[PDB]
């Protein structure tokens, strides 16, 4: 059952802020981890904790937020932990907070979470809260404000409401940031055009991400050609809604990853 991947309280939020239900987002997340994680497994990465070694701290849950280091300067790891202090109930939530209730020995130095414990001790008890639902609810909390909220906004300012349009900006805004410089959701929306046709303006938003989506390692060639390829395709298989998709989703990510 795929709403076994959310909790209750993460479905209503995601249906009132983005029109979405569970099975329009569970389809957007799969389509996400197959760049990702080459699996459309993505619930098993709610518990996800790694440093993969590329100076952006540890590695946590479903949309890669980072906990900061050297080349990742403004993570969204504190974030997410403030946002899980706000989920347990805390009065005045904060980063240190939502470390204290897990029993993580780690504070804020300057932008960065700096983790004392071990990796094997802060991966431990991440993991620990793969079915934890108020962690789940904080996950999907911090993944609204920094990735899902601007790409809502962007697709209905244009009258775009479809859960396709909505996953393939998501997707722009995980991978490629979501503001910033000219390789962002935000910059390549404004190379995207003024097209008032859902279909098309998508067409034009897909080519001009896949100019730069092998670029600035955001993937390896070809696996961001075929990232974008992904949510093309599921417009003429007419799957706009992301509902009776999970066939379409299987062939459009049947890709192999280099």
């Amino acid at each position: 059952s795929h709403d076994e991947n959310f909790s209750p309280e993460t479905l209503k939020f995601l249906r009132t802020n983005t029109g979405l239900d569970g099975e329009q987002w569970d389809n957007i997340m799969k389509l996400i981890n197959k760049p990702e994680q080459d699996s459309l497994d993505w619930t098993k990465y709610y518990g996800y904790c790694e440093d993969i070694g590329d100076d952006r701290g540890y590695t946590i849950g479903i949309f890669g937020a980072t906990t900061g280091g050297s080349n990742d300067k403004h993570p969204d790891g504190p974030t997410l932990f403030k946002e899980f202090d706000a989920a347990s109930g805390a009065a005045n939530p904060s980063v240190e907070g939502g470390l204290a209730r897990i029993g993580v020995n780690g504070s804020m130095k300057g932008s960065i979470l700096k983790i004392k414990d071990s990796e094997k001790v802060f991966c431990g008890k991440i993991k620990k809260l793969q079915n934890n639902d108020t962690w789940r609810e904080a996950i999907w909390q911090t993944f609204y404000k920094v990735y899902i909220k601007y790409s809502v906004q962007q697709a209905r300012q244009r009258g775009f409401n479809s859960a396709l349009t909505i996953g393939s900006f998501v997707d722009t805004a995980l991978n490629q940031g979501a503001t910033g410089d000219s390789g962002t959701l935000q910059g390549i929306l404004s190379r995207s055009g003024k097209s008032t046709d859902e279909k098309t303006f998508m067409k034009k938003f897909y080519a001009e991400r896949t100019l730069v989506v092998d670029t600035n390692d955001y993937n390896q060639p070809p696996n961001g050609k075929n990232r974008v390829k992904q949510w093309s395709q599921l417009w003429d298989m007419g799957k706009a809604d992301l509902k009776n998709a999970d066939d379409a989703i299987v062939k459009v990510t049947s890709w192999k990853m280099k």
